């Protein structure tokens, strides 16, 4: 095939001018999306805070309507999902990558209200979910929605329009544009065979959808660390050991969440109302921790600054590990609409400072910053659960700009997701997809 | 389709230990190869500013013995290609994307010494080329020649060493372990047809071979421009026409380059001495402005922090300018064993800070630092002549370290790639692999 292939060489990268053009449309909406999502999050969020200010006086009050706020939009969102839109439930990353491989739909007239909506519920609540799940699900939709409606036909604009609305769901959400791209050519496109994502195209909607959220955005970083100290050469081998931790606890979470996907399961079975309950039981739960704990309760986020600078004691860092891992698989394995990517950051950030924390103790040689020991684990779970690990390697880089840990980032991410394969575990995102393509054919 | 789907996302990343191990030894044999190679260049670079000091008073003997010491140094490298593996000049990338797609063999016996010691007496002599190219292929045939010795059989293990080989090279020559990832990926991988490289393979070679580098040559880095200023959103429109400026030109150099190869192999009509004399004559040229003119020979990494740093004028960057453009054709385009990356980032770096100063004189409101431009510029040529723009900024992030410049980095490439396209110039590493298909069935 040397002849067809010197053609082929000669044509590479030539993206139809029509592909480009869309899309940029693609990634300026994703990211007003994004920017409108995110802004409407917060609003509700801050207006149940003003509610507790009302009744700060009467305690037994307090918690009271504390829960309540989070039960009433939990089950809001819920409700939504089940009644409009059941496959925008959960991360919604299983689906575009099932749409991807043209085995689900996009049904766009239904996703973009009932995730936007019923994720301002689950969010604004306040339960243990993040952003990211929601804006990607909404981005490819929204990149399937320009397909109909300007009627553009191929297999490259189908999968590519596709690829860059999820891509640039994922970028504005973090102000991550490289981890965005480097989402769909690690993970998200079809893993077993050829595809026409154009790379360039996919790039031009990240770039119009980071400018969007940065116009409503600039001067605060989602995640501010400050410059944390190097790492010398004879100091990597801890991060790899960090990894195989990871490496071994990757797997062991990942069939917890799918298990209590089935558990939670039997408690409705199915049934909307039930569902819809158990959902504004959760909710009510989490606003309530919200008040009564918060670092157990909401995206995680807040306490990656403050973990890694090291102000938690040992015994807060394995608290809040512990209940955090509980409120997750409630939150995540129930099937309100959210991602699990900002909590599993959360998670790795903790449980790397712990072990920085006895890095530091036992090795004094090493002049060692438990800090730098949370960085490198901030990006872990996504390695050994998710099984993207060149996405929250450049995701962590983005969100912290420490490079100079660039080798232990690495070293504690490869660890992570070679352990996770030898001790038998598989990718979250495609080990889900699969279970819901083997209930599409079992009624059959 | 959808029973085999499911079976196969139920064993995703499920690379066999074999490959894994053997990636593990790839990359740091390549290392330490490429530390060597580096340790070798210098060297040599070194005895020709010793012998300059010898006879640093009769001034005309003082140019011949530069030109001399890099004029013999060059021919040993075109000799040593020409007599003992032809397919080791160059860059050595297009050999190595073609080794990918089973259209190119794998002479390790022959490109190892070949390439390292060739390579060492062009680069060494003070050629217009860069470490890189020359590592990428070591690399490559340094996982091919593991896969012999232990007898590895598939096609995802020869797909894959080769791979995680030429990842590793990349990855100890710049010392940017995301940038050699990225290059397989964008770029090197088999573009047309699915694949089994691991990728998390391709991971563990680039680690241990960062690793061994890292060994040898910590503390310091190829290049320091320190803290740079950040990009207001009412600026980003100057990046997106300096990518542009680079999109129109960027074929433009992709033309001259292809078309001086030609011109000078009707120099030698491909005969192994007018060849390799006109290999010394170029690379005494290149020893000779390494001393009259150093911004005009070498690697081009020493002006690079100069031109960010805003230390030229106009004037002194419009010249390092165009007489780089001459040395880098001429260097590159002659067969010379050595890569194109280094001499074109530098290109980049000159024609973003000339960018910079201008738009400092328009603009005094945007209160703009010209070397925010060099940055954005830098690997812009990476991305409209050779069309990898993805890796061309993940590197220049990774050697730089200049984050907030993320999105003018990103506008500028994407600005020169879109331009480049719409100007119908091509991925230079795919129209060189093109032309060397063609000869190869004519």
């Amino acid at each position: 095939r040397r002849r067809q292939l010197i053609r082929q060489l000669l044509e590479r990268d030539k993206t139809p001018l029509a592909i480009l053009f869309m899309a940029a449309v693609v990634g300026t909406l994703v990211g007003l999306a994004a920017v409108a999502f995110d802004k409407g999050v917060a609003w509700l969020q801050n207006q149940r805070m003003g509610a507790l200010v009302h009744t700060a006086d009467n305690y037994p009050l307090l918690l009271t309507v504390a829960f309540l706020c989070s039960a009433v939009l939990a089950m809001f969102g819920y409700f939504l999902v089940r009644k409009y839109a059941p496959e925008a439930g959960g991360s919604g990353i299983p689906e575009i990558e099932g749409a991807l491989e043209d085995q689900r739909p996009v049904r766009w007239w239904r996703v973009l209200p009932v995730k936007f909506f019923g994720g301002l519920g689950t969010l604004g609540g306040g339960m243990v979910l993040g952003r990211q799940g929601p804006t990607v699900q909404i981005g490819g939709n929204i990149g399937r929605m320009v397909l109909d409606i300007f009627r553009l036909k191929g297999d490259e604009a189908r999968h590519t329009l596709l690829a860059t609305g999820a891509a640039a769901g994922l970028a504005a959400a973090f102000n991550a544009p490289l981890a965005g791209i480097l989402f769909i050519i690690e993970e998200m496109r079809p893993q077993f065979r050829y595809t026409l994502i154009s790379i360039k195209a996919v790039f031009i909607g990240v770039i119009m959808s980071t400018i969007m959220y940065r116009i409503f955005n600039h001067e605060v970083a989602l995640i501010d660390v400050g410059k944390l100290s190097d790492a010398p050469l004879n100091t990597l081998w801890l991060y790899l050991i960090l990894g195989i931790i990871f490496g071994i606890f990757g797997p062991i979470f990942n069939k917890w969440v799918l298990g209590m996907q089935d558990l939670l399961h039997r408690v409705h079975g199915g049934n909307i109302t039930k569902w819809v309950l158990m959902g504004g039981a959760i909710g009510g739960l989490c606003g309530l921790l919200g008040f009564v704990a918060p670092a157990t309760s909401g995206g995680g986020f807040n306490l990656i600054p403050i973990a890694t600078a090291g102000n938690f004691s040992m015994g807060m860092l394995v608290f809040i590990f512990v209940a955090r891992v509980i409120t997750t698989l409630l939150c995540f394995s129930s099937g309100a609409p959210g991602g699990i990517f900002a909590p599993m950051l959360a998670l790795g950030t903790v449980l790397g400072t712990a072990f920085g924390m006895v890095a530091v103790e036992l090795f004094p040689q090493y002049h060692l910053e438990a800090g730098t020991f949370a960085i490198a684990g901030m990006g872990a779970l996504l390695a050994a659960s998710i099984r993207a690990p060149l996405t929250g390697i450049i995701l962590v880089l983005e969100m912290t700009d420490n490079y100079q840990l660039i080798l232990p980032m690495i070293i504690t991410g490869l660890g992570a997701t070679l352990l996770a394969q030898f001790t038998g575990g598989k990718p979250l995102y495609s080990a889900i997809l699969a279970r819901t393509l083997a209930k599409q054919e079992a009624e059959q």
